[PDB]
């Protein structure tokens, strides 16, 4: 029925994710539909992620590898930007506000050779990762609960989903609350205190102004919305 | 310990709560506090709600009820932002930037004669009503479960809350993570299908500029957020 990150999402998977309420399917059959997926927009694709960069100096909105190209953002702090972007389902072009995956991206020229083999396994928080032993899609969870990634980098990408809309479900392809994230084994208890109660290892994000380490959330936060697309942008000078 | 809405939180309680991991309890005998209390800000106090107004004309920032004393915002739509402000602890000054309860805003002269009374039901969202038979102090869901009040004007409080930190304990005083919000019957899955799934009925509050009806996370992210305050501020005109 309804399009999710790559895959269409049945309205029966909604209603038992605990998304849609019993009743608003009795109103789809004998009612709209482009205002439903208008309602629950948040979990079928997300929110914004800091999809570009907007410097003071010149006005202009730039996305994160042109930003690079030019100096104004090191090549250490684009990838992370662009690893979070990965694992959320989309690469983002504020200029022309394309949102697209990996292999689409490095045709058109949005991201670098050089990051695009690093790009496609941040995906994966995404489409899924296969199991050793099975060769069956597993969750990210799964995938740190395994031991085939750091548990820094793994964090990293489950707070840039989490402040987005949520975990994504690699089987449904859409956002989660997180007692459903629980139920299904995609997420726990002792990670929300992670991110609630962050440390020094959970500081995985980089802010080029302030120059201090941060979480998605925070970061995020300290961004400004942009009109014409609703793209959140960081604002940086020179 | 921490300072919470109204009372202060015990560490422990933090804990029980799902909000501290319990390494950062013995990592608090070891070096800080006005830290930890730093990075479990929105849960203690909670995050910034629809604070005041500030219309493109003069670009002055404005209380809500200041704003409506001069005519930039009708009494009824006055009292929603003034009541989501009380069911989240306190009214606010964008101006001088306080926060406070409905008696010591009163006195200020930051909210109407007229509406203290209405304002002073609300607060009861934070600290509690009493249950007929035991007068035991009940949580705001518990009061919509012995018909002490419309599901509408209910819910139209819960989704404030919801959307600035989680739903609030009346005993403990601070924000909780949906789950335990669940454990401890101060919410359910039935009501964040409404949330998340909103309908015209879900639409309590209403935006001045566009002029349509939406739900508190839907009119918040409509506002823009202040440098010197951080406090969100909803824009208009006239």
């Amino acid at each position: 029925s309804f399009q999710g990150i790559r895959q269409p999402v049945t309205v029966t998977e909604l209603v038992d994710s605990g998304i849609l309420r019993p009743s608003t399917v009795n109103e789809l059959e004998s009612g709209s539909y482009d205002e439903v997926g208008e309602r629950i927009k948040d979990f079928l694709q997300g929110s914004s992620c800091i999809a570009g960069i907007y410097n003071e100096t010149t006005k202009q909105k730039l996305g994160i590898y042109e930003a690079m190209k030019i100096g104004l953002v090191r090549p250490g702090t684009a990838l992370e930007l662009l690893e979070a972007q990965a694992a959320t389902g989309f690469i983002v072009d504020p200029v022309s506000n394309l949102r697209l995956p990996v292999e689409e991206a490095y045709k058109r020229g949005l991201v670098g050779i050089e990051f695009k083999e690093k790009l496609l396994s941040a995906e994966r928080a995404v489409t899924g990762y296969n199991d050793p032993e099975t060769g069956n899609i597993i969750s990210l969870f799964q995938a740190m609960n395994k031991e085939l990634i750091e548990k820094g980098h793994g964090i990293r990408l489950l707070e840039a989903q989490i402040a987005t809309g949520g975990i994504i479900d690699p089987k449904e392809s859409h956002r989660l609350p997180v007692d459903i994230a629980y139920k299904r084994g995609y997420f726990n208890e002792e990670l929300s205190e992670i991110l609630s109660d962050p440390s020094d290892d959970t500081k995985g994000f980089f802010d080029p102004n302030t120059e201090e380490n941060l979480t998605y959330l925070q970061l995020k936060e300290r961004c400004i919305k942009d009109e014409e697309t609703g793209l959140c942008l960081l604002p940086l000078k020179e």
